[PDB]
């Protein structure tokens, strides 16, 4: 495991929440804010096996269930991936997911976060 080789803090609660607040605001359609309601997006869970949204991420942060900052990146990436998969290219939904996939690393930087490439 080499736990001694880890930094003293692998999880920065405040920065992760700041990161999510930026994602929340960058979400121009409010599409990522809550778990999808099937009645508002019919068939959604017929495609998406592993749903993820910003409120769930925010909850996992607040309750300290994340072990590392990089787990937070992983769920953001999952979230955006679901949108890119479910939605058709050229749709406002797909376009946004694309923008956020291109931009989130900068948002993380600006929130003082640094993920692990490994």
């Amino acid at each position: 495991m080499d736990v001694s080789k880890r930094p003293r803090e692998e999880f920065h609660k405040e920065q992760c929440l700041s990161f999510v607040k930026k994602l929340w605001a960058a979400d121009t359609l409010a599409m990522f804010h809550y778990p999808v309601s099937a009645t508002e997006v019919p068939g959604y869970y017929d495609v998406v096996d592993t749903p993820m949204d910003l409120s769930t991420i925010r909850k996992n942060i607040e309750q300290g269930k994340y072990r590392t900052d990089t787990e937070v990146e992983n769920d953001v990436v999952l979230m955006l991936s679901n949108a890119l998969d479910f939605n058709e290219k050229g749709s406002q939904w797909h376009d946004l997911a694309k923008q956020l996939k291109k931009r989130y690393l900068t948002l993380a930087q600006e929130s003082g976060l640094s993920f692990d490439a490994d």
